[PDB]
């Protein structure tokens, strides 16, 4: 009946947006910055650019590149050792989801009483984190705009979530010039992740008109730009729109939550460490069809948003076109269409399905299923 | 080429969203609140609710209801004394635009070398304000979401603006249950203010895909709800949508700015002190038609968004329908169609145009004009 | 949010439906009947038919005919006097609106302590009335299916209403064979009265899907049958469908209430005592246009229900066609178009409008108006 | 040529409509209720709700929960024993069809001398029953609004029906808040039972425009909500709309009767004791195709009612779309499509056809068949 809508205070997007990193640290009060990034991204001009604007604005910088794909709690432990030994004032995360998830963890662990795993759950944080300037490199996760901090436990080998308004970065930066170097396959997976965020947020039980505003636009932008962005990575106009789309999808799903697509994709990531992007892609249209009966009117909307002609059609028929439209986009941009080829096996369906209902994202799915109905979705996508 | 996007960190909307004010002050550290409001709102059951939930969460309160319809520099001063003498920690603003502006001004003055004018202009603020929670009771202004602080200088009899990311409230609240008591004519005017925010933001030189997400949905929401809401204030559903519409329109124009409608409306409100909502409403269609040639494609979008059938028409014809649609909506809800009836006089046109050209809102208008062209628009609205 | 839906327990309709009056009096335990009717109807064949079947089933009868157009309170006294002296067990009403109100009044006065006017208002009745078998003769009022009883207070001159589930007749009878003799003007007026019941109930604040089932079908029936009915009274099919329409519109309005049409129609009957049917008729399209902004979507349904082609149209344009259709039907059947022609004076509007805003039927109107706005509608129908 | 139309005097529906059970028992003169229910419903909150409001209203209550799915005469015996032993005044049934038929049966046995099977047939009852308040729990049977009481003869093992106006419950209550807990499969089967009531009544020999009004809206509502209701039972709007739909389908079929779908369903219920709703659903599209030639116009209507596009089509082609729309809905909600999978045997068809031809509902079917043809329908549904 009532909703909250969280989003970073100050956000920057457009080509050359990276040029504000240094300036926005001066305004936040940051003297020294912990730059949190990947081993991969650290050798060209991505971390190098923010590193240039940081020293230009007179901000000292100790870097932490020890962030694994799937951010670990020991990554926060080792990361916090730098923040404390080098005495950093501000956190600058640069990369995809992983650097962002880790920078927040460091912010939490540096500000909240010893240990890290104990603060898992809802609004359970007491004191403000150190300022975080999250410069985002991927048109997919939108973590730079999210309330969510998800790390992986070393002890239990199971991920945990910390959901707090205090995890909202102080400033977000989305510069498409930093994204040009993404290989086609990667821009496709991150692109479908963004799509998945948009439709799941659009059809979520927690969907509202304010959230819809962002989700609808994201779906539209993705449908007009994802193909062209994977076609030619140097296409700036396409990159820009993909960047805005992903940021919009984030503003949406941060406040409306997701559904079964992520609930199932996290399991594929759990058992096979399949890339989160592709896991969402191959499942999307199968879960979307399953969700269809829950709100065919909004699926009719999705079709229209994706460019489909909808004129003389019953709502159910227009809804159908949304499914087709999603699989057409999926097939055009290279996405593998069957789990059979991603290494997945049929015996792991019951376990994954069981886990999927227990996943945090399942609660907001428009259709309340069971373990058998989820196993049938997997088999349809196999 | 580059864009910023500012929005309050944490936002609440939906029926009964007032119930979080006390809890939200607790999380921001506020021990004693300054309640900034109107004499007319100060009794019934609207500021008593925010006074109730603040009392149940254990926050002490000093009320300042000395806010004028056009927030004055002396209103900030007098309210600051109450902030200082009663020793308040946090600012709760309840009402429409006036309490929110005056609230921000109080926040500024309590934090920056005492003076009004001294800090007018762009990013001129150095220090964080006291936390501000803003409860909005009007589906019109969106000042609870805005970076602007507009006061009037009694020394010069002319208004001034302060623009800062620090003016952004800590929390915004949009409870449609509070708005229900709004009389028909008032909701007609406030609706059109929002409508004006949405289209000016959408066609603005500073518009972008992200900005546009909010503007578009707001036009769709207003086109579908404003009529219903002026017909029957107790219609909760229409009240809900108007609140989101006004809020989204705020997320749009806060970051894409406005244009000639507001530039011209402030002049009507500067002389005949015409209600801001009605000044926008009466001028909207005429400034729309003027701006048409700057972006026909986006005016075609507006027609579509307002529910018009565009199927076989040329862009220009479709643009025409957006103007028609706006004036139909304007007439339906009871807006006076001619400035002549609002006591406006033709001899004042030249001077009004001159001022409009200088107004801060003039720069972002998609069509660059002169005094003669602006004067002629007035003539078309007489 | 919660709704009641009242209707007689047993209802008969169709050609020769009258053939059950006797049998149904037997089943209710009535040994002797009070026949409550008009002087006009009481000789020819109409109360004679009902008389024949009462005799055939062994029920002896005493008849009361002193019912005025607009049933007086004294009419009830005179009816109760016959009810007691003749020792009556059951009450059979035959006629239009009046004999039904008078019948119910007698029923009330016979079972509740000696005085009539004192029982005005909502659920004020404690005791069951004698069984009432209501045989309807006009495709207009639907009083045979209604919880209301409305008599004129002879001492004050003003009408009063007793609203109770205990006013529902035991059995209703709607035999179209009994309506064949109605003059064209009478069938036009009663038909418009039925259409009014239907549209006001459809757009009422108290409307719901159960209620709308009856109203939608009644509008559809009237659109396809009223012209045919006024053109030729001996047309059995047209009389059948009008009889069913009127009954359905009763089932609707009894439970969703009415609106500004009826609140204004009663005032025209209050001063010039215009026939209720024609008053509603001349007001309908004008009050409808005023109500449009409250619910354009439902007015768009009305256009469709009435046989208009809505295909390419925006909702508003579709809603327009509902007004057009109504006034087309009005004109076709010979309803007078201007109040001026019915001896209505302009200086009576301020009083009438004031009185109309207080009428019981005004609270359920979808648009909340006032003195001036309702006066404006009068001037439009002038 | 002449029609009766029976329905409870007073009906409540909408969220929280249960809150009137106690108040309504007071007005019917009831001092001590016999709560007639299932062991299942009887703990949680639904007979608890009616118990709460009964006791709050000062009504004492004895409870009989020995009602079987397929209520036996011996249940009525046992229920009646409690009615008399505990000195009960009024009967309150809460549940689906079972508690209602059993509640009616007890009411009959309480006022009608000797046995049960004796009173089987039409208007065979002479005495009024004790007042009956019926609180409905299922959007399916609509027995709370019906003239029928069907029990099972334990001596003969076959079923019997008592059809009477006196079987009409005094008050029906339809609170969708009480229907939320129904598992997906049940709401689907009860929904399709409602659908079957609506289409059979629409196309029955005994159909008329009063009856059709309720039938049409029930079809429209079911086509717009059943998919949503089975997808998420906590969907309040879909629950409301299904509840109003079932009620309307009841008001329709109670008066227009049913046809071959029910005639054949009862035999599946007889032999395999298949759930009524699923037996109906699996048969609907095949019986509908068989009945098509009796009335292609109304199937064309049914197609349009279920949202199908009929614009270009011949009546026959439009009618075809109704059959497809029915089966599409059935599959969408996970209804089993083949009797082969319900444990049905082929050489039971001859016996089932014989019995279907003798069933009470067979008479009003718009197509007169024989044993071969009915058997041939079973074969198509196999
Ligand atoms: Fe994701
Ligand atoms: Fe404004
Ligand atoms: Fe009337
Ligand atoms: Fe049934």
């Amino acid at each position: 009946r009532m909703f909250d809508y969280l989003v970073p205070n100050v956000n920057f997007f457009g080509p050359n947006a990276i040029s504000v990193v240094g300036e926005r640290c001066q305004l936040l009060g940051g003297k020294k910055a912990l730059l949190v990034t990947d081993k991969g991204l650290r050798k060209d001009g991505a971390v190098d650019k923010t590193l240039h604007y940081l020293r230009e604005a007179g901000i000292e910088v100790a870097i932490f590149d020890g962030v694994e794909p799937n951010p670990k709690d020991t990554n926060v432990r080792d990361g916090l050792a730098v923040f404390r030994r080098e005495q950093c004032d501000i956190i600058v995360t640069v990369g995809g989801g992983s650097p962002h998830d880790c920078g927040k963890g460091i912010g939490i662990a540096a500000t909240h009483e010893g240990d890290l795993y104990q603060y898992a759950g809802i609004e359970t944080l007491t004191n403000p984190l150190p300022p975080i300037v999250a410069v985002n490199t991927t048109a997919g996760t939108a973590s730079e705009v999210t309330r969510h901090c998800v790390l992986t436990n070393t002890e239990t080998k199971v991920k945990f979530v910390i959901v707090s308004w205090r995890n909202l970065p102080s400033v977000s930066i989305n510069d498409p010039l930093l994204m040009i170097g993404k290989p086609a396959a990667l821009t496709a997976a991150t692109g479908m992740d963004a799509l998945t965020h948009a439709v799941e947020a659009y059809i979520s039980k927690d969907a509202n008109p304010v959230t819809d505003a962002a989700a609808m636009q994201a779906i539209r932008l993705i449908a007009r730009n994802l193909r062209q962005a994977v076609a030619l990575g140097s296409n700036l106009q396409a990159r820009e729109y993909m960047a805005y789309a992903s940021l919009l999808a984030g503003m949406a799903f941060n406040n409306a939550n997701l559904g079964y697509v992520h609930a199932m994709a996290h399991q594929l990531g759990g058992l096979y460490d399949m890339p989160h992007g592709v896991a969402n892609a191959v499942l999307l249209p199968h879960v979307a069809r399953y969700n269809l009966i829950a709100n065919p009117e909004k699926f009719a909307d999705i079709a229209e948003l994706m460019g489909e002609n909808i004129t003389g059609l019953s709502t159910l028929d227009a809804a159908e076109k949304a499914i087709a439209a999603i699989t057409r986009l999926s097939m055009d941009i290279g996405i593998p269409q069957h789990l059979r080829d991603l290494g997945v096996k049929e015996t792991d369906f019951p376990y994954m399905a069981e886990m999927a209902l227990k996943d945090g994202n399942a609660f907001s799915n428009p259709r309340k299923g069971n373990e058998q109905e989820i196993a049938a979705i997997f088999r349809q996508a196999f």
